[PDB]
């Protein structure tokens, strides 16, 4: 019951009890493994906090003393008259890293305590939110010296008031379904991006339009918002080597700003949070180029390398899949913009389970995830053991809000 | 309860209820999932059940379910049991068992050929001499000249634990590790610690590159014995590139026949210690993790010198481009000598049509998402973006202890 975790490539072990901490389900049981599935009142709310205070108070080297329990009973008695309540700015800040900290599918962890938190409790429209993110976006991107950030929106209340940013990313290019049947732009966002025309916008057309911002606040209808270009730092894509490269006329954007989760600290529900860090380059390369329901310029890379496609077991595909990473990053590189390889983060997420199993006695991980999407097995994260397990505070999936919103 | 899984490049949803079958344990918890763990002497008084069950399967699978042959056979092992403590497989029962099983093995990424199993009956094996006899017949019909044919053979089921039966080889056929002095490996080092025992058992070592070693075998409980396949039966390939000259010079080769003799069979409650398996290779066995596991022959960065790759930052990313390279030079000398091989794209599409055909007419089919994934190139292949669940269905494959930790050593 004190689990431990194996590396193959090094014999390393790691024992677990962390673990015994869990609350919420993983969705598994003892005769069904779902390690794979995508997606599975006042009296609940103090214990939550509870928790949550307890683990706080703790981390400050303060359990048991005459701050803590008196921020409990004044957390107690807010929740008896108002229902709910409010988190002091330290406990902000100290919930957010960890629910990055916490989040068992992400690589990047081992920056997890260097994020930036915006407190924007304080909004109360869709042009503040604007505002906010505008702010985000530019903190963040820094002129090309990325930064990890996220902005805290007001906390849900009675689910008729959420703050919401539609939008799944910040800066997200657009998909139009063409007439003849495939897809311009990116076929992604092709639901989006009906919808934004759906709510009036002027779509221009083109392969890489930046979408704009859909923001909802306190629960009205959401507003468009064109994003500043000046504020959305692209990279243009070329190769080191292949001159032909640049004539397929590719760019991605930098800042990578994750903005349809839910942040839960305490018990409380932050629904509109978007955070940001930046790229691992297989993330545009693998996922945002070559994915068959995405760019699948695979074909032309490879048609462009005169490879012999006739048959599968030329390894055509894995062979203009490994140059277009390789353009991803030399382009990101180029431009000085951040950027982490897949071999450079995965043995700095490996270097962060040490540090988590040495001071914190575990690290939930999601191999499924932690994984890269390509050249795995010469990644160290391959042949390591994971143990997978939710904790608080975290982030969580909620529904799109076009199915949801009382329009 | 029904259970369904989506597929997200497609949008295809299956609906499990086959799971519902499920008995074993898959070390995961409500609040804990063991996906990624690598591993998470039986009386007569658990025997019956587990043997009422399989031979309740297999008459469902006839469609005799209720007969009185189904009856009467249930009444047969009953008596069988309680009087001997064991039971014996009829031949048919045997087959069925065989071959379930691998269609049971979750983390098995060819699973579509599951019902052309060819199952060699080794049951009235008695000595090593007579089971590496078995086994070379078993390779030379698995072989058959480069068109390679997938079967088992199945020796005697274990009694009392202290008369089993097993193939120390975790493979029939690999080739020898050897440590250095200078602390390099000669070799597979993947192989040390057998190639280790081997010699010590007297094996004379030739202490090459490429040394096919040589067969260990146990009979009954006895201490194990040395048998060299004959050469003429290991069918290798020589590993060169369609483009590179040089590729050649690297000296590589490897053998065209994947066969695995280490893992425990067990049908209807009894267990075949012994039941080697063998079938063909998906390249990215060879390519990926035989070559360039930084724990095995890693050629890698003489492969990428050869390239003149930028080996410095790792951002070149000229591993994974040298990975490529010596996949698709495995490829092409096992297609270029007609040795049956599968890409990993191939191979990944067949299991989705296999999984989905599962799904249809048997209600399921368990699947281990982190083993069937392709070591390279994982999301430009249908089952990275497939849903699958994971669950343990009898017949199984199984893992066992290495031999030789537990063995009791006659002398
Ligand atoms: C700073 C560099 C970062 C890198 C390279 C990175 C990388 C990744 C990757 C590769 C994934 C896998 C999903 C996919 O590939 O499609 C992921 C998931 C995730 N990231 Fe990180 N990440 C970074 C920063 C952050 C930050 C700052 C946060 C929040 C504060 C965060 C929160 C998450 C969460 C919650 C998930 C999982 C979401 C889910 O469960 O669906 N990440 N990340
Ligand atoms: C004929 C073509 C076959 C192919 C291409 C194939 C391919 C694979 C691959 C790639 C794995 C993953 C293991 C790894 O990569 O390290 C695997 C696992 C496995 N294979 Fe298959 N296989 C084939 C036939 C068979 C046969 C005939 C059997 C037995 C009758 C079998 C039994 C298994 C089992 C039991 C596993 C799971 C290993 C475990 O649980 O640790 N396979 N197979
Ligand atoms: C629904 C299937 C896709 O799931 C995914 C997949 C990936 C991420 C994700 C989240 C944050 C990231 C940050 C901060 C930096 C970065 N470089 N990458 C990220 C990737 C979120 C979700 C949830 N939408
Ligand atoms: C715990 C270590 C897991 O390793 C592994 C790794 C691989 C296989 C395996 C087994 C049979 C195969 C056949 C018939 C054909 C083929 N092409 N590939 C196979 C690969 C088994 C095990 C379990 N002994
Ligand atoms: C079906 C499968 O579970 C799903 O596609 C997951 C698998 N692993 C992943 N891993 C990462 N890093 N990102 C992903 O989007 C996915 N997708
Ligand atoms: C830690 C991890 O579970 C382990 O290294 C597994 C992962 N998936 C695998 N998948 C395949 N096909 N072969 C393997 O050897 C492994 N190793
Ligand atoms: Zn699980």
């Amino acid at each position: 019951r004190f689990l431990k975790v194996k590396n193959w490539e090094t014999d390393v072990v790691l024992t677990d009890t962390l673990h015994l901490k869990s609350t919420l389900e993983t969705g598994c049981t003892e005769h069904i493994c779902m390690g794979s599935i995508m997606l599975p009142t006042k009296d609940q709310l103090f214990p939550l906090a509870k928790e949550f205070l307890d683990q706080y108070y703790s981390s400050i080297k303060r359990f048991g003393s005459k701050a803590h329990m008196d921020r409990l009973e004044e957390v107690n008695k807010e929740i008896e008259s108002t229902s709910t309540y409010q988190l002091k700015d330290t406990e902000l800040i100290y919930g957010a890293k960890h629910a990055w900290r916490n989040a068992s599918r992400c690589v990047g962890r081992i920056q997890w305590s260097k994020l930036q938190v915006f407190d924007a409790r304080d909004c109360t429209t869709a042009h503040g939110m604007f505002n906010y993110i505008c702010n985000h976006v530019k903190y963040a991107t820094n002129k090309g010296n990325l930064r990890s950030a996220i902005t805290i929106f007001p906390q849900r209340t009675d689910g008729k008031h959420d703050f919401r940013v539609w939008n799944s990313q910040l800066i997200r290019y657009a998909g139009y379904k063409q007439p003849d049947g495939s897809t311009l732009g990116d076929p992604a966002n092709v639901q989006f991006t009906e919808i934004c025309i759906q709510q009036g916008w002027k779509a221009p057309r083109g392969r890489f339009d930046v979408l704009p911002l859909l923001l909802q606040a306190n629960g009205n209808d959401p507003e468009l918002f064109q994003i500043p270009p000046e504020l959305v730092l692209e990279v243009p894509i070329r190769h080191p080597k292949f001159d032909w490269f640049k004539d397929l006329g590719l760019k991605w954007y930098g800042l990578p700003a994750v903005s349809n989760m839910l942040l839960e600290i305490g018990g409380l529900e932050f629904s509109a949070c978007p955070f940001s860090g930046w790229y691992m380059g297989t993330e545009i390369g693998v996922r945002d180029y070559c994915d068959n329901s995405r760019y699948n310029i695979l074909e032309e890379v490879a048609k462009k390398m005169d490879l012999d496609m006739r048959k599968t077991s030329s390894l055509w595909k894995d062979q203009a899949l490994v140059e277009i990473n390789i353009a991803v990053l030399y382009s990101f590189q180029s431009d000085k913009v951040t950027i982490v390889d897949h071999h450079s983060a995965t043995e700095s997420f490996i270097k962060h389970m040490e540090n988590e199993y040495r001071c914190r006695g575990g690290c939930p991980a999601d191999w499924v995830w932690i994984v890269p999407p390509m050249s795995g097995s010469i990644t160290p994260v391959f042949h390591q053991e994971m143990l997978n397990y939710r904790l608080t505070p975290s982030f969580e999936y909620q529904p799109d809000p076009w199915n949801t919103h009382v329009w």
